[PDB]
């Protein structure tokens, strides 16, 4: 599946333009919105949840709003690139 090679790098970290180094832990869809996901943790409360989205845990964070969905072609180059 085209997820699988993004799937394949959870517990990275990529340094995201504009954010800062973030851990990959969830790739795929969420609930209600449209398209793939990254799910990351930033390390800081500089994103915007814990991890869940309507009630549903998506991926853990390390502090409760660390965590943020971006759409995955936003991040996926810096996925490939990361090892």
């Amino acid at each position: 599946g085209p997820m699988d090679r993004y799937q394949r790098k959870i517990g990275c970290f990529i340094q995201i333009p504009n954010l800062g180094r973030g851990q990959l832990k969830y790739v795929g869809p969420v609930d209600t919105k449209a398209g793939m996901f990254a799910g990351v943790d930033l390390l800081a409360n500089i994103g915007k949840n814990d991890g869940s989205f309507m009630g549903k845990k998506y991926f853990q964070t390390e502090y409760p709003q660390s965590g943020l969905f971006i759409q995955l072609q936003k991040v996926a180059s810096l996925i490939e690139k990361a090892s």
